[PDB]
């Protein structure tokens, strides 16, 4: 049951990933062809390069808003809530699936600096849930909510891995971000299905002849014998620490911008009146600023995210390219070398500018991710550091009568992984970059930088997903009993339905306490609403009524039904939930936190969560 | 607090690992020098090659028995119970630490086909606990038990990673074996400390000039551009499936041998009388069977585990060595090519013999691991498959007008990873082998073989560590209430200490419920042992009697009317909570979350006995 479900999930995920990659590649090449074919005049080229991304962003935003507004956003915090016990059923629908897929496809094909990790993991979970209902028609065993949650958790890992074609890093990323306690059984299913999905995706890529064989997406060609020297270790460490700041700073600005979007009343009014104008305006601004013959000469704006990341991982030293540039074809790296600006100046401009472009683009009401822009900007930072170090040591480092030339690509990988970890607070970023590049020779520098960046970022700022979810010994002193109300309705065993209907019209609660006797008061079991509906539906069979012997007003029928309320109730056929939640009134808040973090139950033992959460919010912010 | 603790744990672990590796290398080179220096006569060479491993094994077994018999065994299943909530305090001692370290050193220097991961992770747990106890003198915040368990779990990953110098693979392996529910916070601490463990170990290795730079332990030199072809995918998959059998079979035979070692009364009596003879006898047998000029010519017995594993990872094709063997120095692989036996025959003999050799050596009452023999034998199996495939395709596979030669080293890596995963039921083994080899070019075939082997092994047999711990719709019908005795002693709030001492002398339980009245039975508050100690200490103060102006037991009885206070010391009045009607699935998950033993008193012993009774019928 489980294994075939994972296999099918992986197969459909590989198909979806391949078709989305093909669509975004087609959109990108269409954009490049339109830009190049209108080179006769700068004005027409600017007009096309502006209108195209604007058109795609407006179309995606409008389609997502009309079809399913819940598709807006990354969705990773949403599944964090899902796996913490808060079941938002509205997010897992076919309409939201189509809206999110089309919106993410258009956003990624418009050339916007956005990521796919969030919407794609959301689609992973949604597809797993849809396959769960599809298999439910062939058997009720899938109706279990615990197994559905397990499959959703596995599908998160499957989607994150299929994003990078990295089954290990994807599953580790999902474990870090979507949960705090993870079962090794769920790890097994998630990694298995992610492996199958990556296999099928690579086979499809080979079949389409996009890649010659099953290989890495971001191939590097660093030296394996001597990839790095010991004297390179501390600077690499610095690359981490600064990246941590670059992480802690980033999560700051984004959280501010949305607040500026939310707190300002005039901006809110403009959004409520002209919701499609803001994405159009920001896309206009970014397209104008990244115009290749304009400011794009200082940013290499003619490159999309993929080729930019590939170029940043180049193993050659750009600073020394000026002497051996006669016996090779024109490589892509020449786009980073304008005749008027040095490599270092271009890298600094790209960093300082793409930083705030990504910060603003992450706030757009479209399905998009943030891991890709952070990865690209960190790769640029690492490339800058590596080029600076190579400039400081033109002939490399001397060790044991040998001279080893410094490779800026290793520094770029280090910086990308470190800044991704700093922004996200996840350890798998090293695993993801390792599986993307295909070389683990730089394992120690990347790892040290990632650890340092994650540590300093966690010391400074919480994670970006936590920011989204928050925007979208003295503990023993406080007691819970001080806010408990003694007024609770009780139902006698031999009472009539009059008191029951009076309580139903008086109390809007979802549950009632059916006690055995007022003295012992041993509660035997809760009653579900679906149980009552099923009993009512089955009771109206003519056989039982016969054996247990038109413009009319409904009041007469209601009176007859009231007079016919002397029949017994049965609890044999349908299921009964045997597990109330458990706490003690004197439980320490640490154990409370651990238990509620373990599985995420909204209810405890009647006490409600609303006022307790109000008190907690009033005890932490002040 | 935590971070510096991890840093110190990593530093000491790296130092211990480096000194252990140096000692093992010194013992191995001493054995090789002794064997080579007595080549004048085969009899004396055989005598030395027999006595030396026997001497080290007997010394290790005797020292472990005398100092701390608890150090016997791998230590992983015992650490798993510690993380499941069963606190066996006897294992985490200085004496067990010293005994286990010296036994590991002697056993791995004797040339025995054994591994270190289990005993080494046990060292990790013990040193983390000892560091906690040492620095607890500087602060009380560490006598909390939960944080002690967290650092034990972190040290598990620390030790497993430092074994392979693989920060990611070690932590993931530890998560697979030692726990079923793991916190990402514990992952962070364990991975941090393991990373600095590997860093310091590599720095020390570079300083000692053992390695030129910080690099992989088992360097491979496979082609990075095109490492494998798609037509190689199904055979690689087969390498997994058979390895799964090779896993499920292995865990079988070991569990049988110990059972035969346990059930047989004569062997057991010999063990009580001559416990040092059995390791000596088995060491004599294995040394005789791996004698290099004897049967070792068909098994390459001149090579220990490390160089054997390095040779099995060679990128050259052995079958074709016979034509281009004139312009290179004599490589280690020549040890696998006797003039009388082909490569395939030698590999098959090595497989068939080393399999049962490792199976028998895993049962020895010395601290040893099984991952290294399984890894070596799986590498041999993969090398055999790769050589056979290269023989079937002498010029490689043709793809896109190109011809690519088959590299048996990738097959050896795939087989080793698959069989290690099949034996251990751990997915992480791919990451460990990847960080050891330093190349991830064969990544997809490795994971396919590992997952297939793990699936078939789990379908067939439980894990080796589970075997060790077990040797050392109608489900809903059975209920717990059917085995409960309704008679439980109760203590009234208005009673004297006479009834309390009577209950303590009658009931051996650690805690009792002090209720107000037998009717309401409202438990107001528990009394800790420290509370009783404080009351006893304050009871003997002469100042209270003086200022208010045998026989010891009578005086205490006369002084039983003093007040009690609940202000100074801490009290935890909230024991763990469960429902009697909890279904078995979530019951199993909880008894594996933090893991409990007791619940609400109802005892689990009779239910466990009933479960154990479901096997004979």
């Amino acid at each position: 049951e489980d294994w075939i479900f994972l296999v099918l999930l992986g197969l459909l995920m590989a198909l979806v990933s391949w078709v989305m990659d093909y669509a975004i590649a087609a959109c990108l090449q269409a954009q490049q062809w339109m830009s190049r074919g209108l080179n006769t005049s700068i004005l027409l080229q600017y007009l096309a390069w502006v209108t195209y991304p604007v058109v795609l962003i407006t179309f995606s935003a409008g389609f997502t808003q009309i079809l399913a507004p819940q598709a807006v956003g990354s969705g990773i915090p949403e599944m964090k809530t899902i796996l913490r016990g808060v079941v938002l059923k509205e997010y897992l629908t076919l309409k939201t699936f189509i809206a999110k897929v089309i919106g993410l496809t258009c956003a990624l094909g418009s050339g916007m600096p956005l990521g796919k990790e969030g919407p794609f993991v959301h689609i992973a979970s949604m597809c797993a849930a849809l396959l769960s209902k599809f298999l439910s028609l062939f058997g009720g065993i899938y109706e279990n909510e615990s197994r559905n949650t397990e499959m959703l958790a596995a599908a998160c890992a499957v989607g994150v891995g299929c994003c990078f074609a990295a089954p290990i890093g994807g599953v580790l990323f999902s474990i870090e971000v979507t949960s705090t306690f993870f079962a090794v059984r769920n790890y097994w299913r998630g990694f298995f299905a992610a492996t199958f999905s990556a296999f099928i995706f690579r086979v499809l890529a080979v079949w389409n002849r996009d890649e010659e064989t099953i290989t890495a997406l971001f191939k590097t060609r660093f030296r394996l014998d001597f990839p790095f020297d010991l004297q390179e270790l501390p600077a690499f460490a610095v690359i981490g620490i600064a990246s941590g700041f670059g992480g802690a700073l980033f999560v700051y600005l984004n959280r501010k911008i949305v607040q500026v979007m939310r707190k300002q009343k005039t901006i809110n009014r403009f959004l409520m009146r002209k919701r499609l104008l803001f994405p159009a305006l920001v896309t206009l601004l970014i397209s104008t600023l990244t115009f290749p013959p304009g400011f794009g000469q200082f940013m290499a704006g003619q490159l999309s995210q993929k080729e930019t990341l590939v170029t940043l991982f180049d193993n050659r030293t750009w600073v020394r390219q000026g002497l051996v540039e006669e016996l090779e074809p024109p490589s892509t790296s020449q786009a980073w070398n304008p005749p008027r600006a040095n490599v270092f100046l271009t890298l600094v401009i790209f960093i300082l500018m793409k930083f705030w472009m990504s910060a603003l683009a992450t706030t757009i009401p479209v399905p998009c991710g943030a891991f890709m822009p952070v990865f690209v900007i960190g790769a640029a930072f690492g490339r800058l550091v590596g080029e600076s170090m190579a400039a400081w040591f033109p002939d490399g480092i001397h060790t044991d009568s040998s001279t080893y030339r410094i490779v800026p690509g290793g520094y770029a990988v280090v910086g990308a992984a470190a800044l991704a970890g700093a922004v996200t607070h996840t350890v798998s970023t090293a695993v993801i970059v390792f599986e993307l590049t295909g070389q683990i020779a730089h394992i120690l520098p990347v790892m040290i930088a990632v650890i340092l960046a994650n540590a300093v970022a966690q010391s400074l700022q919480p994670s970006l997903y936590d920011s989204i979810i928050r925007i979208k010994h003295q503990q023993y002193r406080v007691r819970v009993e001080d806010i408990m109300v003694r007024d609770v309705p009780h139902v006698a065993l031999s009472c009539t339905f009059r008191d029951l209907r009076l309580a139903l019209h008086r109390t809007k609660g979802r549950m009632l306490a059916l006690v055995e006797s007022p003295e012992s008061m041993i509660l035997l079991g809760s009653i579900e609403r679906s149980q009552v509906v099923a009993l009512l539906g089955a009771q109206l069979s003519p056989a039982r009524r016969r054996q247990h012997m038109g413009e009319m007003s409904p009041e007469e029928i209601l009176e007859w039904e009231e007079q016919q309320l002397d029949e017994p109730v049965n609890f044999s056929d349908c299921k009964i939930d045997p597990a109330p939640f458990q706490l003690v009134e004197r439980t320490s808040l640490h154990k409370t936190h651990t238990i509620f973090s373990l599985l995420g139950v909204d209810h405890a033992y009647i006490v409600t969560l609303k006022e307790l959460r109000k008190a907690i919010e009033g005890s932490v912010t002040a």
